[PDB]
């Protein structure tokens, strides 16, 4: 047994089990170092064309260390300005795959009960970060997975479920409690007082297959949008981290290495073990992360991955400005009065072809975890997009205008412009958010007990929006 | 040194080197074992419309056992109907790389007398098929480039020459006088009795890189096409088996694999080693060819290189089909009275996707010698097939015929229509060379003593237009 048998009381507090693991402990805060900002709209404006009229148009980040989970959930403009509990633009499904106060929570007042409401409604109760709670049981330290909707796409898909799983496979599976992609679906269901209540419920779109076509075929089945596209009008699909979807298809993954092989690798001290939880980039400890399997040079490793990441860099661009052109051509379509039903065929092609390719990117290391699959993915993307730009040609050219040019978007500040993003508005208002709700939430969790201030330190100097310096 | 160290006289016949390595021997005939004869513009009839104008829209076939490599270099369409040492569509340089009489003939008339003339010139003296002589010295024993041109090609690219490199170079480079991609380039040249003459040398493009798009710019750097599309008249280049090229740049490669430990894996017997010269499918023989370095089931490796196939199989297809219509488009444009102006970036946009797409599939091992760059390749390619189409939409809408629908090339038959290749006539013309002078030139080697009888059972059973029933 452990020497917390009884439970862990303020379990959904990591400070809570440094009692029992201070090394884990210790390394698990290290992720505070990987505080690095990477505004992908910036990177990329390409994505600021295809996402227009989604709030990924807005901000959008590369992932940095779990440390700063929460706060990046809070501080993205993605999530709005609430002025209370029952404002802003998104639900309390949020929350989700940010904090182990979502499993108390949901252990609490039920998963319907936790997916019902805006995501403002849990400000003050979901304060910690990705914890030791969102995998491991607080009696007896195992493994485990907190969310139920896991087990149910593991079994639409023919997948064991974690508990049926073997110890290797839930190793990797604790973190397909978050990384994999999803969709909210909405649920009316009724509290036991009798209300009649709606929730959005994270649902992995599982039950036809993990493939992207698969996944393609189960949303097309529904007629499910996520959002139309405020440019082409066309009923999009936004694809987000599909990590170990992807992962299960590449050779790592059908070889039997989890993720925290390379994540979490192994210290041997005489007869104990210990898992590095300083969760992060593994090239910057491959001599753990890689060389226990593989026999030579580091350098060269590391230049391999470089090169993978030069191919998937290469194709992205080519999907992207295709699919950019695409849906600028369509709303130039619209305004010359072209019919929905001539644009049909086209915006069907649009919804595959981003489909594909936002898959293939939106796992960042995905470019490695399937290398071959993305490079495939990238390209049946393209093809979708370039099948919709030739169908564009003929209907621009009805309307006397096959010689138009869709306008560039080389840069954040261009692309937002044609999405009509209106970042100084929406920055203002965030600010605004953050100096007053934001700081209520933390200074009531904090009086309440439910968030330890030492968790704060450096969590928000950076933004994509702003920078004290560094976190 | 050898049983043989004074040289072996009559080198070039492989059964001369059995006296001294019966074993080798034993297993490099044994080649004869893959006799399949997969017809290519059967398979993948889009191929014919990519070569239309050219000789390989006539015949085209997988590669099969060095058994056969001389018989089918004489069974290809390809290499026509001559009637006389004078006549026929190919030079003498299509000899090169299916006969250890090559060397023979180049080490005794010089290299620039060897590469003048027609293919039918040494009709009646090379003879022999891929033997001991095309890779060992016949004193030592050791490995060996028997060709000069591979040698200029390493040295252009920056590479050491075979005899600068390690052992295990050697072991891939012997592969290379023949598995690599080249062109031929006419030379003028005066022989010691002051006759001027003109030389088809076979030349590896590679003084800019080893890399596709770096033998591109070498090709378009000098203007270099290797026919006139019959159906676009875009200016084309013809990519032929970059195995080697390719195979450096994939992981292997990198790793320093050599061909030989996958395609001639040791035995040991004893204080022995044998290395199985019965060169063909590794994965026939998986044990010995993977085995050595991966410790896992043989299914389950073989499975994973299926996975390989099938995803260059999906993007073949697309930037094949969408190369095809874009030559089909540029006939229809021309036919409306388009100008070489208004097509000269259409016809540099095909060009260039072709060579492309070529490039990754003309080493039919590729897609798993260096997956990732095959992935990659046919993405580009197709791409620069796109930006043709697109632009062909406006030439045709120019003439008035947007709505054109390019013709389909589904079957062999369809493609060869389109491809205006009179298929009876060749196989005639071809058939009526067979009985008579090709039966003049075995039956006058023999009688001059190049040629053993032994060498030729079974082996003109097939070829692409006929089949006794197996070979
Ligand atoms: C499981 C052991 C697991 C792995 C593996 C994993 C990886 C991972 C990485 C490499 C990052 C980025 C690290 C960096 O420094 O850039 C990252 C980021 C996030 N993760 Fe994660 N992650 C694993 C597990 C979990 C679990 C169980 C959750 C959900 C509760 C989760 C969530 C996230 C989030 C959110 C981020 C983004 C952090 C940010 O940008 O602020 N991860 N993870
Ligand atoms: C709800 C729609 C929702 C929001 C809002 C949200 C935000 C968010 C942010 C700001 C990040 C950091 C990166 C960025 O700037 O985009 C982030 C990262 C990840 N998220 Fe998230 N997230 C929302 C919902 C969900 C759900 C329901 C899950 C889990 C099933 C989830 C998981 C993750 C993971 C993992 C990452 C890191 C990897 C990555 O590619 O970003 N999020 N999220
Ligand atoms: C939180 C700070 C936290 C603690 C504490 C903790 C402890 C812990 C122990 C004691 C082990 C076993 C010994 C070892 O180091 O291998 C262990 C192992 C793993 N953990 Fe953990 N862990 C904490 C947090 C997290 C988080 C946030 C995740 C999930 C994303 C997680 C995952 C894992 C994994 C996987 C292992 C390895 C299991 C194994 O190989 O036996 N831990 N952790
Ligand atoms: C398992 C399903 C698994 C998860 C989860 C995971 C996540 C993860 C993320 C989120 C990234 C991107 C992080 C970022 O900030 O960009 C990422 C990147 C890499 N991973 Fe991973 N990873 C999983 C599995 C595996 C396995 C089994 C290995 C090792 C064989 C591995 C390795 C890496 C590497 C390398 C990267 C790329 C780092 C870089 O080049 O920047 N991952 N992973
Ligand atoms: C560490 C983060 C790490 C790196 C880097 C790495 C690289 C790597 C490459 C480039 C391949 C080839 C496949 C591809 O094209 O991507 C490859 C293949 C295998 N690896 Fe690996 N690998 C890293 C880590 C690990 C770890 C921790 C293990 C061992 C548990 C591991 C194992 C393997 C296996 C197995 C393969 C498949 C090929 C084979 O040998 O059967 N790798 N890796
Ligand atoms: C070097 C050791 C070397 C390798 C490796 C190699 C491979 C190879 C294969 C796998 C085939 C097809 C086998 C099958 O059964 O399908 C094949 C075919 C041909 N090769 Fe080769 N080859 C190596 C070396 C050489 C050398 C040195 C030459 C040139 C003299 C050469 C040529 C050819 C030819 C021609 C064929 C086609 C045979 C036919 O289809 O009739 N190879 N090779
Ligand atoms: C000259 C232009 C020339 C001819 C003619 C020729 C023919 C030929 C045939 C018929 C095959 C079998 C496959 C098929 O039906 O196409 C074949 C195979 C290979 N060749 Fe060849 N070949 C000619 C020239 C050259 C030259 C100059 C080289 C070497 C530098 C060469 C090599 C090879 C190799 C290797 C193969 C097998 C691999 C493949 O993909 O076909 N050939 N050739
Ligand atoms: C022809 C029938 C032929 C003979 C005879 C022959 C002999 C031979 C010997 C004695 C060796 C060394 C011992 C061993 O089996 O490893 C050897 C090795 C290799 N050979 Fe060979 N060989 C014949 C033909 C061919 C041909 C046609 C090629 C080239 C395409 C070739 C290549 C090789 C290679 C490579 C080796 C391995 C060298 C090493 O690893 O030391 N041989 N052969
Ligand atoms: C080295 C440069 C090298 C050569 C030469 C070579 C040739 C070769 C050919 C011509 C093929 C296609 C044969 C056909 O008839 O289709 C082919 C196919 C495979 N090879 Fe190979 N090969 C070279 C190198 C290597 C190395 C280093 C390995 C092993 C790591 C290897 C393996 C294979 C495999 C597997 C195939 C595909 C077989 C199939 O799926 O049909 N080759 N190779
Ligand atoms: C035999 C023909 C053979 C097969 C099959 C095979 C497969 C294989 C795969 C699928 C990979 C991953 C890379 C990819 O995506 O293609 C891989 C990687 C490595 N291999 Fe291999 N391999 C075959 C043969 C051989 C032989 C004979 C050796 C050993 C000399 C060898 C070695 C390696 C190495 C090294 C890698 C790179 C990854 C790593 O472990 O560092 N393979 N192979
Ligand atoms: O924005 N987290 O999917
Ligand atoms: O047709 N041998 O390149
Ligand atoms: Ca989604
Ligand atoms: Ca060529
Ligand atoms: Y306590
Ligand atoms: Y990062
Ligand atoms: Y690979
Ligand atoms: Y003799
Ligand atoms: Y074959």
């Amino acid at each position: 047994k452990t020497a917390h048998s009884q439970g862990i009381e303020g379990k959904a507090m990591s400070e809570e089990w440094a009692r029992y693991y201070p090394r884990q402990f210790d390394s698990w805060k290290k992720t505070k170092e990987s505080d690095n900002i990477t505004d992908m709209l910036k990177e990329k404006p390409a994505l600021v064309v295809a996402w227009a009229g989604y709030p990924f148009s807005k901000d959008y980040n590369a992932p940095r260390g779990h440390y700063y989970a929460l706060q990046d959930n809070i501080n993205t403009l993605r999530t709005g300005a609430p002025v209370d509990g029952k404002t802003g633009p998104l639900p309390s499904a949020c929350w989700t795959c940010k904090s182990p106060d979502v499993p108390r929570i949901i252990e609490q007042d039920g998963e319907l009960e936790y997916f019902t409401g805006k995501w403002a409604k849990y400000g003050d109760e979901i304060v910690n970060t990705i914890g030791c709670y969102n995998c491991h049981d607080d009696k007896s330290a195992e493994l485990k997975s907190k969310v139920p909707y896991l087990d149910r796409g593991l079994s639409a898909a023919g997948f064991k479920t974690f508990a049926e799983s073997t110890h290797q496979e839930k190793r990797s599976l604790v973190c397909a409690q978050c990384h994999v992609e999803y969709y909210f679906k909405k649920t009316e269901w009724k509290d036991d007082k009798g209300v009649d209540k709606t929730a959005m419920v994270v649902t992995l779109p599982w039950s036809k297959g993990i493939s992207t076509e698969q996944m393609e075929a189960y949303y097309d089945e529904i007629n499910f949008a996520d959002w139309t596209h405020g440019i082409s009008k066309t009923p999009m699909l936004k694809a987000q981290h599909p990590d170990w979807e992807l992962y299960k298809t590449g050779i790592h993954g059908q070889k039997g290495v989890s993720c925290a092989d390379c994540h979490m690798p192994y210290t041997q001290e005489g007869a104990v073990k210990y898992s590095d939880h300083k969760v992060g980039n593994p090239l910057d400890n491959m001599d753990k992360s890689c060389m226990n399997c593989h026999r030579e040079s580091e350098q060269k490793l590391k230049d391999i991955v470089k090169q993978k990441f030069e191919r998937k860099e290469f194709l992205q661009d080519i999907a992207f400005d295709n699919i950019g052109k695409a849906h600028l051509e369509t709303g130039k379509a619209m305004e010359l009065g072209a019919t929905d039903a001539e644009l049909k065929e086209i915006r069907t092609h649009i919804r595959h072809a981003q489909w594909r390719a936002d898959m293939a990117i939106a796992g960042h290391g995905s470019f490695f975890h399937a290398p071959e699959e993305v490079l495939r993915l990238l390209a049946s993307g393209n093809e979708e997009a370039q099948k919709a730009r030739i169908k564009l040609v003929k209907v621009l050219a009805k309307y006397g205008a096959i010689d138009y040019v869709a306008p560039d978007f080389e840069t954040k500040e261009k692309a937002q412009k044609l999405a009509k993003v209106d970042m100084e508005a929406f920055i203002a208002e965030k600010l605004k958010f953050k100096q007053t709700l934001e700081q209520e939430w933390k200074k009531q969790a904090i009086a309440k007990g439910r968030l330890n201030p030492e968790s704060l330190k450096g969590v928000d100097e950076k933004s994509s929006y702003y920078d004290k310096t560094k976190k």
